[PDB]
């Protein structure tokens, strides 16, 4: 199956999913020079105070915190994007150094991490119909870097510990997405794909361009976490990235 390592990792990808060689695929490298303001983008409304987290599940690539998305309790919308976007998880990407880990890189520069808040559109009626279309889902990335602690964060490090391996989770209730966002909500956005197989093109990327701030120790945490299953061999849960792809034949546009 695939992974991250060297004999299932991102080069070798596209012999089982073919658009990974795709015309819009994700990450891509965010040249800010090159990004236009376009004025005709809108503020981006991110409406939160209702979501309504169930679980957080280690898949084997990196942890999922989910959410009920039965009902508007957790939406993106404005910005690009036509219509109303619901919130069904979220998770990272990071690596082994402080020095890499994100997907996304802003003029060729490598965060700690990037935070992905996957959102599906209401009008595709669930997940599975959405992934299906180039408008179905709407991803907002967040970069990570090694500083302050982000407080928001700790409930989901403190967590980690009880899903070390793949296939484990743990119930993660109540938890308020919120505390994960930074200051400013400018953003650079662009048409993409999911950045892990099935890696469909499907998604609407916003990227903040205000990074969060998390610690050391929050950080070294995420890396403790396993790739394997119980009871097999550890392997470290570390550079769960792939790299930026090809721009090809899309402009990257910026709210600011
Ligand atoms: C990772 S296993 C996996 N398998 C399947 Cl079958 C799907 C189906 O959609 C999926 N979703 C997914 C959603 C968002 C992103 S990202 N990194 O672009 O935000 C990547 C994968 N992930
Ligand atoms: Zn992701």
């Amino acid at each position: 199956h695939w992974g991250y390592g060297k004999h299932n990792g991102p080069e070798h990808w596209h012999k089982d999913f073919p658009i990974a060689k795709g015309e819009r695929q994700s990450p891509v490298d965010i040249d800010t020079h090159t990004a236009k303001y376009d004025p005709s983008l809108k503020p981006l409304s991110v409406s939160y105070d209702q979501a309504t987290s169930l679980r957080i599940l280690n898949n084997g690539h990196a942890f999922n915190v989910e959410f009920d998305d039965s009902q508007d309790k957790a939406v993106l919308k404005g910005g690009p994007l036509d219509g109303t976007y619901r919130l069904i998880q979220f998770h990272f990407h990071w690596g082994s150094l402080d020095g890499q880990g994100s997907e996304h890189t802003v003029d060729k520069k490598k965060y700690a991490a990037e935070l992905h808040l996957v959102h599906w559109n209401t009008k595709y009626g669930d997940f599975g119909k959405a992934v299906q279309q180039p408008d179905g889902l709407a991803v907002l990335g967040i970069f990570l870097k090694v500083g302050s602690a982000k407080p928001g964060l700790q409930k989901v490090v403190d967590v980690l510990d009880s899903i070390k391996t793949k296939g484990k989770s743990a119930d993660f209730t109540n938890f308020d997405p919120r505390g994960l966002l930074p200051e400013s909500l400018d953003y650079w956005t662009y048409p993409g794909s999911l950045t892990t197989p099935p890696l469909l093109e499907c998604v609407t990327w916003i990227v903040l361009k205000e990074p969060i701030s998390v610690s050391s120790e929050q950080v070294l945490k995420f890396r403790k976490l396993n790739f394997n299953g119980e009871g097999e061999p550890e392997e470290l849960m570390v550079d769960n990235w792939r790299p930026a792809q090809p721009l090809k034949n899309r402009q990257i546009k910026a709210s600011f």
